[PDB]
């Protein structure tokens, strides 16, 4: 319904490239300013106060770039900092949590369906996803903090016994067999097939992808046509070495 | 001299602090973990160098007479720059470990394996220091994933064993000495000894070089401090993240 060209994308590091990939594939925006807090990544192992402050400082970064909409690609910042970012900023901020709730409403008509939330420690300890799902009447929601997937994925460990063992470590205690599996972390789309293949091979579920969900939400909220910019302009900024972050983008975006 | 600072990226430095407290050589210790920004090991030298200079600003109001850089990554990359901007002595954990090796490894051809973060290994600080002393049979191995595994309190079981098998299977030189060039690795020291004993059938394990024990000897000799003097040293904990969170980990790491 609303109007809204130049976009910002905030993430703790290179994980947000999974959201940038969705944005770029949808071809909805012509200019995107990506900022990864790669000097301080990860956020998910840290405390709400630290993370909330990180989100507010991300706003200070974007202020000189005259963006019209800020996407918080980071599920951790979305879960912990979004409300504070919203109150301190004059521009719209859309996180990757709320859009996934809407996507589930649209894709999961069984309100009793087992749902499994995967995320960082901070995301899962916030109960952000559980609360929002309960508010929408879902009654059978489990959560699981798969902290070590982040560093594993960042070391390009996308297969093998070390990934399979880490999944065993985290998934084995699960009680309910999920019918929905929320990838509530920027990183986890890069192992989505393995996560689907684990729950199927040790007992596929509807995998909710945060990037795809935020894209669909933005089309509805702002009436944005796909294929409206064939080559969007993406600028990369980082608190750490920007060349390191741009080189990672080359890998994450061709994946 | 009397009141010292201890700097680490986070809670790993408790391995060095544990050594310092057991030796009972200092009366007052100001520990500072940059837990908002940990880890350093996956980041770039420029970022890490700046982290080291900012740590110096933290200790300025505390009026310390000595700063221990417990972090091997900051020691490898930031120590020299830190010292140039500092009016007090700064001691890292790399150079003292070379001295412990000079003292314990008379065979300069003994195979030595240095373990540390990617940034530490990439700096080659250990290899360069060891070469400078006549040690020719030297290998370096970045074991990045040990850090997040240890912080998740995974000090045993199959996930850790698979991770050691991931990093060690490629080793060409069966080491006689393993340098624990990372604050976290002492917590799996016995596991590292156990691995080599199993997968290479030895009776005695490699010599393990503990960074904290190395710096303790160095400091007692350098400042001629009396071991077992202060029976209950004073330790103040500060963090860039939630200091209660850092103090809770300290309880576990110091046990
Ligand atoms: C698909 C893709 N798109 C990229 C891009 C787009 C816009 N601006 C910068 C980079 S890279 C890439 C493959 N690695
Ligand atoms: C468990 C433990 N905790 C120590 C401590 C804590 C805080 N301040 C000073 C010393 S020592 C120790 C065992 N040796
Ligand atoms: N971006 C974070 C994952 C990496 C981190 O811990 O910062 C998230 O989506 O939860
Ligand atoms: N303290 C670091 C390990 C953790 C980090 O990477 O920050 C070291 O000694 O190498
Ligand atoms: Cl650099």
């Amino acid at each position: 319904p609303r109007g809204s060209m130049k976009i910002g994308v905030f993430d703790s590091g290179v994980g947000g490239f999974s959201v940038l990939k969705s944005l770029l594939k949808a071809q909805i925006f012509d200019k995107i300013i990506y900022y990864g807090d790669s000097a301080r990544v990860p956020y998910g192992t840290k405390d709400p106060t630290t993370i909330k402050q990180f989100g507010l400082e991300a706003l200070d970064f974007f202020k000189p770039h005259k963006i019209e909409l800020l996407i918080v690609a980071c599920n951790t910042a979305s879960a912990l900092a979004l409300e504070e970012m919203q109150k301190h900023s004059k521009i719209p901020i859309v996180g990757v949590i709320e859009p996934s709730i809407l996507a589930i409403k649209q894709q999961v008509k069984d309100k009793n369906a087992p749902i499994l939330v995967l995320g960082t420690k901070a995301t899962i300890q916030s109960n952000a996803y559980d609360n929002a799902l309960k508010q929408q009447g879902y009654l059978n929601v489990s959560h699981l903090a798969t902290s070590l997937f982040v560093p594993l994925i960042e070391e390009n460990i996308l297969e093998g016994e070390l990934l399979e063992t880490c999944m065993r470590y985290y998934f084995t205690p699960l009680e309910i067999l999920p019918e929905v599996v929320i990838l509530g972390c920027t990183h986890f789309p890069l192992i989505a097939q393995k996560i689907e293949g684990y729950f199927m091979e040790h007992f596929p579920p509807l995998l909710i992808h945060s990037g795809d969900a935020i894209v669909e939400y933005l089309q509805q909220k702002y009436t944005l046509k796909k294929n409206a910019c064939t080559f969007p302009k993406v600028e990369f900024h980082a608190s750490g070495d920007v060349v390191w972050l741009e080189k990672q983008a080359k890998e994450w975006l061709k994946l």
